């Protein structure tokens, strides 16, 4: 109860800070996590045993992949973390504790393999969930690890904050569907210029809330160049297999997944962050106003990235 989680002194800062990388020492992630829900929702949210229980079994459930791994879910509820401390006032105590537990289970057990090739391989999790087929499988699998013995950090909730908690969860797992993202962003979008935007309407927080989680998946092109850069070569080693995968399928994949078109990504970036990153943290920094950091380093990297087709880097 008394027992604090206390990060090194440039952590304690730089954690605070949207652009926070969570460093290459894996064995700190757990107690980094922790520290964030303790500041972000209080140290009375889990019971500490049952917490670093759900956290090591939803380790366990990510895989050795180069990009949607155990790190991914750590860096992505760093951003949510980042988004609910600068935004205290406009989210509940439910919503604080199922958003940063949304963003560590959200891309459980992923394989590196997008929904359109699991369909084309004709895997069996593509005839259970028709579509947004891994997200359906991420919120299955968050529901399994949270129903093991002892894994159960919402236990001290009444029913009815539970059957809330867990539909925020799944909402917001499934908004990580980025086929999603785009019709989702145009109704936000509608809805802040015509003014009929209410965070008093459910149906508008569900929004919001899937805004954000788009948000805090997408963040690698909110970081330093440096890292926003390094992480480019783990998401290009996953989507080149899934290439490699559907050669052996006998379908030529789009580009973005064929390496024998290395030499077209820094262009491929530039569609990225013009159709999909700047809309983002856009229509994110108009319906929250503090989460403009966001914005001004996709901007930042956008400008690093119209460099390198330059032959400046
Ligand atoms: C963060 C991030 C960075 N990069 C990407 C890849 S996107 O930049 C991209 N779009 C294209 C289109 C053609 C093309 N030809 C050669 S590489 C390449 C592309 N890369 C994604 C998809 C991303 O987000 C995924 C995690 C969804
Ligand atoms: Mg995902
Ligand atoms: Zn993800």
């Amino acid at each position: 109860g008394l027992m604090q989680f206390t990060l090194p002194v440039r952590l304690c800062k730089e954690i605070e800070l949207f652009h926070f990388d969570i460093g290459p020492f894996e064995n700190m992630w757990p107690g980094i996590f922790v520290y964030m829900v303790h500041r972000s929702c209080g140290t009375s949210c889990f019971e500490l045993e049952k917490l670093c229980r759900f956290i090591m079994s939803v380790k366990k459930n990510y895989r050795r992949v180069p990009y949607h791994n155990w790190k991914h879910a750590v860096t992505v509820a760093h951003c949510m973390y980042a988004i609910l401390q600068n935004n205290h006032t406009l989210f509940t105590d439910l919503e604080r504790k199922g958003l940063l537990i949304a963003c560590l289970c959200h891309d459980l057990d992923h394989r590196g393999f997008s929904n359109s090739y699991l369909q084309k391989f004709d895997h069996p999790l593509a005839a259970l969930y028709s579509t947004s087929t891994m997200e359906q499988h991420h919120f299955s699998q968050t529901v399994s690890i949270l129903q093991l013995e002892g894994h159960n950090i919402f236990s001290t909730l009444s029913s009815s904050e539970y059957e809330q908690v867990l539909e925020i969860i799944r909402k917001a797992i499934i908004a990580t569907d980025l086929a999603l993202y785009f019709g989702n962003r145009k109704q936000l979008e509608e809805m802040y210029q015509t003014g009929s935007l209410n965070l008093n309407n459910q149906s508008h927080r569900d929004r919001v809330i899937g805004l954000m989680m788009t948000a805090c998946d997408l963040c690698s092109v909110t970081k330093l160049w440096p890292v926003t850069k390094l992480t480019a070569n783990d998401i290009y080693a996953e989507f080149w297999a899934e290439g490699d995968e559907m050669k052996k399928l006998g379908i030529q994949p789009i580009p973005m997944m064929d390496r024998d078109k290395k030499d077209e990504v820094p262009q491929g970036q530039l569609g990225f962050y013009n159709a999909v990153a700047i809309p983002c943290y856009t229509t994110l920094t108009q319906i929250l106003p503090p989460t403009e950091p966001l914005l001004k380093a996709c901007r930042d990297n956008l400008s690093q990235w119209e460099k390198v087709i330059r032959g400046e880097e």
